[PDB]
This record gives structure tokens, C-alpha cells and sequence, in this order.
């Protein structure tokens, strides 16, 4: 798998192993052969099982989720599918690896699709070779794949809002479960009903993720209510999920503005991977899996795809080259390779409103591309009377860097600044100056 030109995925089933088992495997050939290794994880928490397998091995972990003293002979780089992408981005020198590894491969946000277009490119360009690993490639039609021990798999309907009765199964169940809804509001409202009837419960969102999964290892608990991270490899000692197979899409309209649409069906592969999160131990046969809706290709203009040709239009490859998103998902976006290319000051521009601003990469892009500088933030309250934010259905106001208070109303309208509390209060905090 490692020489030149070649790009293999390694789709094992969930839980087959191919991250304790076959990955250090790879790792210790890769320093055998001499070749400069990279190391891709979705999350921190993945990246702190990843040493615990790779312990003795030498590997410089860039990230501060793992303590470790180097000793400054690596050739093998371990970081996040995020720091890789945000570093080509960044002028900083990235070396040009021989070999590529990228576990969860499936991850749909854009910085670990732009990373597959980058590395795939590289691949085809005979620069490199390439692993990705996952048990659900891109275009997988099958959402009950093989598994460690059997799966009791049951079509059942499943509550999306607070319910009184007609769903005695869900609290009359004795063991731990894993709950997956399509939005932070919608599992707030399951998780005050699954509080009023006793149940000890947990939430996992994004934001959230690497303090609260401590919590399901470090406290008892009933039920853990998700959203979509928990696909990424997240590991639960549980014995059912609940899966709604709903998810929401963000949709930009008219090239205008981003929605959130739905909720909407989740693809084969994110179905696969929730039913996934059990029937890992083969001791531990008939582990539950209750789903409450089909599968759809949800992917095709999902605004993700867009997104990650715009940060791929932003990295040098070579000359005015530019690198194409992995050939089995390039489908789902209708976009021309280099029309978001920004000129050298936009797009440093592009990169602090993401880094620092922590805006969605399409919102990023329509201010940096309309010349607006970092800290101008007129455009926070200069939109159409159609683009005010509510807040507790009133619109919601903030005290401008001037002293001024004034209606949040944006240029350019992006749902996502505005989710749930904690996002719209992010977004309050960037349109007052600060950050
Ligand atoms: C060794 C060599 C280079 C880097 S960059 C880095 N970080 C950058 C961003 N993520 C958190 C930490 N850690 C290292 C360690």
C-alpha cells in the first residue's frame, strides 16, 4: 500500500480493528521504509486513542490533547483533519508526505473533504500514496453492514419532540443508549423529557464534544443524546441506539444566503455508522438498533461540497494548478475549479475571519471577496430588514465597538450564526468588535 501513485481504502467493517490493529501495523513499515508519515484524526479524542495504540512508536503529535515530551526524530506527524487543512491554508511550510493516512475518512465537514481532494491529488499527480480508512466510503449504498456480534435491527417510530404517551419502549429499557438527533434544539427538548421521567442524560454537540464525551466515561448515565459527531469514531460501552435518520442541511439559496433545511434523511453511510456505535463486542450479542426513517442521498448540494472547493481554490498545489475534490464524491457540488481563488490580501483575510472570527467558510468568503477588512463589521448591521436575527422572537440587538446599540441584521445571512444559543451568542460577541 505505501509506493507511489497509490490510494487504497481500507473498508473493514466498524470495529474490524483498523485503527488499534492494522494502523500501528502501517506505522511501523512506514519508519522502516523511511517515509515521511502523516496522520490524520477527526477529533481530539480520536487523537488520544490513536497514541494509546501507537505507544512506544515514535510520533509527533501536533496537538495539545496528547502530553507528551518528543524526542525531535519523527518522521511521523500526527494532527487533526482540520489542523492539516488550516495549515496549507496558513503561509506556514507543510511538508510534502510521502504517505498520507486518514482514519474516519467519511467525515462530510469542509476542511476533511478539501483535505481528501488535496491528498488524492497529490496521489494522482504521482507525488504520493494515500490510506483512508473508514468502513463507509463515499457513494455507499448499504446502511446495515457486517458487524463484531449480531444486531437486532427494528424500523420503529421514533419521537422528535416531548412526548406523554405511545412510546412506553424508550424509558422501559434497562441498559444504555445512544440517541441520534438532527439538531442541539431538538435533542435539549428529548433530553428535558428523558430528565422529567428520571434518566440521567448526557448531551454531545460539536461545540461540546471534547468536555462532555469525559462525562460518559467518568459518571453513569441513561441516555446520551448527539447529533452527527458521534459518527466520527466516537466509542460508547452501550447496548442500543435510537436513530431518528434525520439530519439538517445547509442550502444556499439563490447564491444569496445559507439556509438550514430539513430535517432531511441522512445518507447510507451516516446511517451505518450510528447503527455502528454498537454490536462491537462479539461477547455481547443483540445489541438493539431502532430507526425511525429510510436513507437518502442528502449529500447532492449540501453546501459543505461548495465550501470545500473554496478552500481548495485557496491552496497552492503548484503554479496555477489547483486540486480537485476525491473523484467518488466531486459530484456533489456543480462548481468551476479556481472561481473562488482569492487575491494574496483576501484571502488572508478568508483565513482570519475563519481561524480568529470562527465564521462558516461561505460567510468567510462573501465578506473577504466584497474587500471588507478583518475588524470592519458595518456589514453586521447593514442587511435587508429580511436578514434581521430574532432572538426569543424579538430581533436581536448589540452594543456596536462605538458604543452604539443597534438590530443584528447581516449583509449576508448565514442560518448557521444562529443554530442554537450558543452560536447566535458567538456571533453577538464578532459583531460588537470582540474578536
Ligand atoms: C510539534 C511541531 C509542530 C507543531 S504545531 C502544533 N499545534 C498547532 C495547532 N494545533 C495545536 C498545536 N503542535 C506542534 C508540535
Amino acid at each position: 500500500m505505501l509506493k507511489k501513485k497509490q490510494l487504497t481504502v481500507l473498508d473493514l467493517h466498524p470495529g474490524a480493528g483498523k485503527t488499534r490493529r492494522v494502523l500501528p501495523e502501517i506505522v511501523r513499515e512506514a519508519i522502516k521504509k523511511r517515509l515521511r508519515t502523516v496522520i490524520l484524526a477527526p477529533t481530539r479524542v480520536v487523537a488520544a486513542e490513536m497514541e494509546e495504540a501507537l505507544r512506544g512508536l515514535p510520533v509527533r503529535y501536533m496537538t495539545t490533547a496528547v502530553n507528551v515530551t518528543h524526542s525531535g526524530t519523527e518522521i511521523v506527524d500526527l494532527m487533526c483533519h482540520a489542523t492539516f487543512t488550516s495549515r496549507l491554508l496558513q503561509p506556514i511550510r507543510v511538508p510534502n508526505y510521502n504517505l498520507n493516512i486518514m482514519d474516519e475518512a467519511h467525515f462530510t465537514d469542509p476542511s476533511s473533504i478539501a483535505a481528501r481532494g488535496y491528498i488524492s491529488t497529490r496521489v494522482e499527480m504521482g507525488e504520493a500514496a494515500a490510506i483512508f480508512m473508514t468502513a463507509t466510503p463515499p457513494g455507499t449504498r448499504d446502511a446495515f453492514p457486517d458487524s463484531n456480534s449480531p444486531i437486532m435491527d427494528t424500523e420503529v417510530e421514533v419521537p422528535e419532540r416531548a412526548w406523554s404517551s405511545g412510546f412506553d419502549w424508550v424509558t422501559d429499557h434497562s441498559g444504555k443508549t445512544v440517541w441520534f438527533v438532527p439538531s442541539v434544539r431538538n435533542g435539549n427538548e428529548i433530553a428535558a423529557c428523558l430528565t422529567k421521567a428520571g434518566k440521567r442524560v448526557i448531551q454531545l454537540s460539536r461545540k461540546t464534544f471534547e468536555t462532555e464525551f469525559q462525562k460518559t466515561k467518568n459518571q453513569e448515565w441513561d441516555f446520551v443524546i448527539t447529533t452527527d459527531i458521534s459518527e466520527m469514531g466516537a466509542n460508547f460501552k452501550a447496548d442500543r441506539v435510537i436513530d431518528s435518520r434525520r439530519c439538517l442541511k445547509p442550502v444556499i439559496l439563490d447564491g444569496e444566503r445559507v439556509i438550514l433545511a430539513g430535517p432531511m434523511p441522512v445518507t447510507h453511510a451516516s446511517a451505518a455508522q450510528r447503527r455502528g456505535r454498537i454490536g462491537r463486542n462479539p461477547n455481547k450479542p443483540g445489541d438493539e438498533y431502532m430507526y425511525g426513517g429510510g436513507c437518502a442521498e442528502t449529500d447532492e448540494g449540501h453546501a459543505h461540497w461548495l465550501e470545500a472547493r473554496m478552500l481548495l481554490d485557496n491552496i497552492y498545489l503548484q503554479d496555477g494548478l489547483i486540486a480537485s475534490l476525491y473523484r467518488p464524491e466531486a459530484d456533489k457540488v456543480a462548481a468551476i475549479e479556481g472561481e473562488f481563488k482569492l487575491r494574496t490580501e483576501q484571502r488572508k483575510t478568508f483565513v482570519e475571519l475563519m481561524k480568529r472570527g470562527d465564521l462558516p467558510v461561505w460567510l468567510a468568503y462573501q465578506v473577504a471577496s466584497a474587500g471588507i477588512t478583518y475588524t470592519d463589521r458595518r456589514w453586521c448591521f447593514d442587511g435587508t430588514t429580511n436578514n434581521t436575527i430574532m432572538e426569543d422572537s424579538v430581533p436581536a440587538e448589540v452594543w456596536t465597538k462605538y458604543g452604539e446599540k443597534r438590530v443584528l441584521k447581516p449583509r449576508w445571512m448565514d442560518a448557521r450564526v444562529c443554530s442554537d444559543h450558543a452560536a447566535l451568542k458567538s456571533f453577538k460577541e464578532f459583531a460588537a468588535g470582540k474578536r
